[PDB]
């Protein structure tokens, strides 16, 4: 069902994560981490201690989609176990270096195409899809975005709940 996500989004904070490519994501569904760049974690940083639950949602550069969402479960923390990030061009390790953990909340893709019909008053009422890295989602766009993407059967939002 959508009783349990819809408890979770319920005065979320949404942003939209804009990565250069797929094996960053990969690696953070693997891990259950994040870094961006120093301008996004701040934001994020001040996000996580704001609402109830901050929610990232994916989408890789030129893929068309948006590859799943996931719940902030800390700050951003530095000197942990080093992430292995693949680098943009003209990105360093230093700027990547702060480590949010993440909860997984929908491993699976969402085309353009299914959201064009949800624009985001925080971006000029663009289409959800536009926006840079760090891009913040108004709650009921937000919202309605992440209950697009079909159910992951393999996640268990009871863990996610007894976070919040
Ligand atoms: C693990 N974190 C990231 N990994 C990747 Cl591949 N791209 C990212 C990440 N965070 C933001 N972006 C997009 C920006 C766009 C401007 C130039 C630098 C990259």
């Amino acid at each position: 069902g959508t009783s349990k996500l819809k408890y979770v989004l319920q005065d979320a904070r949404f942003f939209l994560i804009k990565s250069n490519n797929h094996e960053n994501v990969s690696l953070a569904k693997a891990k259950g981490v994040w870094s961006t760049l120093p301008v996004n974690e701040k934001k994020l940083n001040l996000a996580f201690r704001s609402a109830r639950s901050v929610i990232l949602i994916f989408s890789v550069r030129e893929s068309g989609k948006f590859q799943g969402f996931a719940r902030l479960s800390s700050e951003s923390h530095h000197g942990g176990s080093p992430i292995h990030w693949v680098l943009p061009a003209g990105m360093s390790a230093k700027m990547l270096g702060g480590v949010f953990k993440i909860d997984w909340i929908c491993r699976r893709e969402l085309p353009f195409t299914k959201s064009a019909h949800l624009t985001n008053p925080w971006n000029e009422h663009k289409p959800v899809k536009i926006g840079r890295d760090g891009q913040e989602i108004e709650l009921e766009c937000g919202t309605q975005l992440c209950l697009l993407f079909p159910p992951d059967e393999s996640i268990d939002l009871y863990q996610v709940i007894h976070k919040m």
